[PDB]
Formats: C-alpha cells, structure tokens, sequence
C-alpha cells in the first residue's frame, strides 16, 4: 500500500482518528486542519497522483467522493464544505498518496489558495 | 430538459456560449469567466446534481468520470506543474450555481489554506 504516511495509516502503523473504513477507502481527520472540520479521504490502492490515475479507478475516484459526502453530513456539515484534491507542486500535494480533503465548520473564502 | 434549468444547464444545451475543451455523453468542460488562476476550468455532469451533498450512490462513476476529464484536460493544457481540484458545496463551501461542478485551477502557485 505505499510507502507514505498514509500507506502506514492504511496500515495501523501509526495512529490517526478514523472516521469511516471499508474495504477501499479511509477517512479520517487531518492532523494539520484548517477548518473546524479538516478530513481526509483516501483509497487503499497507492495513487500516488491524480495525474496518474488510471480508467479503471473511474469509480473508485467517485467512491471517495461519495464517503466524504456521507462522512460530512455524518459529521453536522449542513451548511455546506469544500472538496480538494491536490496535484503537483503548484498544486500543493503534500503527500504523494491521492486524497480528497473535505474542510467545513466555517466559510471557505474565494479563491481557493 | 437535459442539462437543468441552471446557467451550466444551458451551456451544455448551447443556448448560452462558452469556451469548451471537453464535451462527451456525460460530462462538458469549459473555461472559466471569472479565472482566479492562469488556468481555470469546469467540469460538470451532463445529467442535473444540484450539489455534492444530494448526488445519489449510483453516480459514483459519474463523480470520478469528472475527476478523470479533469486531469486528462489540465494534461492537455499543459499544467505539468500540478494544479488544485475543487467541489464547492453550499453556502460555506462558496457554491453559487447549483449544478455540480468541479473546478482545476493551476497556471501559478496555489496557497493553503484552499480558502
Ligand atoms: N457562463 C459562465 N461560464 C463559465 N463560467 C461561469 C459562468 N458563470 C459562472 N461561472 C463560474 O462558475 C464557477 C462556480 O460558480 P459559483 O461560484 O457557484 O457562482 P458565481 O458565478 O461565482 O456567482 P457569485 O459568486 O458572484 O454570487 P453573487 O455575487 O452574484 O450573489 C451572491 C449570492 O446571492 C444570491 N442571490 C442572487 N440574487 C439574489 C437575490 N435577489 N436575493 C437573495 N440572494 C440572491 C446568489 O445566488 C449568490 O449566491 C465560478 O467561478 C464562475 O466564475
């Protein structure tokens, strides 16, 4: 699964507060958030960026979005969040392990970085 | 209609203009009139989801489908530097146009927090 920090989250290698597992994806909260609600969504295949990612993982792009859906209504997020994923360095990525964020609990500001 | 009765449901009905770079049976890319970066497009669903937060779990395929056009576009337009993926969700996510939509953004340096 990766030799990333996540891959060892993945892996209960290291400690993280899990939100959601099943048998393609975690979510669990950032440990740096930027909002009162910061989590993460990730897929146990290692992506390692979105500009790589294949056809075949079409559907499971979308499952992560789906489950940061569910983790976020589950999570009070009624008056609405944003979605990002990072790629590159003009980007942002921090870690080469593709992940959906999902930030709420206040107004996100335009532009986006 | 097909597309909604949203501003994106128009331009994918070519009743309004728009500068498209993507269009198949599903989805529709375009620029951007109010870019916040040197690049700055949309990618939207051609069937009508108000918000990510009503999308139903059979558009599971649809919602990545978005994911893949937009890398395989910000590819084409030459960000090999990176880019950011955006979904705004309702009033704190900053979404004014209820139709779903996701944004890539890159050109330049982006900044975190992402707003
Ligand atoms: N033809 C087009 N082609 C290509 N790209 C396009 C495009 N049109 C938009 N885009 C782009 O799509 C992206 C995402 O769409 P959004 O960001 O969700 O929508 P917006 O165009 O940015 O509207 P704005 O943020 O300016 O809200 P406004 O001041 O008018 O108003 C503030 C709030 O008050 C609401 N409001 C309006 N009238 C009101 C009224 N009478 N009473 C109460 N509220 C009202 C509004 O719904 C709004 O939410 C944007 O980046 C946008 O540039």
């Amino acid at each position: 699964g990766g030799d990333t920090i996540f891959g060892k989250i993945i892996r209960k290698e290291i400690p993280a507060k899990i939100i959601f597992e099943d048998d393609r994806c975690l979510a669990f909260h950032d440990i740096s958030p930027q909002a009162p609600t910061h989590f993460l969504v990730i897929p146990k295949k290692h992506i390692s960026q979105i500009s790589v990612a294949e056809d075949d993982d079409e559907s499971l792009l979308g499952h992560l979005m789906i489950v940061g859906k569910k983790c976020a209504a589950d999570l009070g997020l009624n008056k609405g969040y944003r979605m990002v994923v990072n790629e590159g360095s003009d980007g942002g990525q921090s870690v080469y392990h593709v992940h959906l964020a999902v930030l709420g609990g206040r107004q996100m500001h335009w532009p986006p970085g």
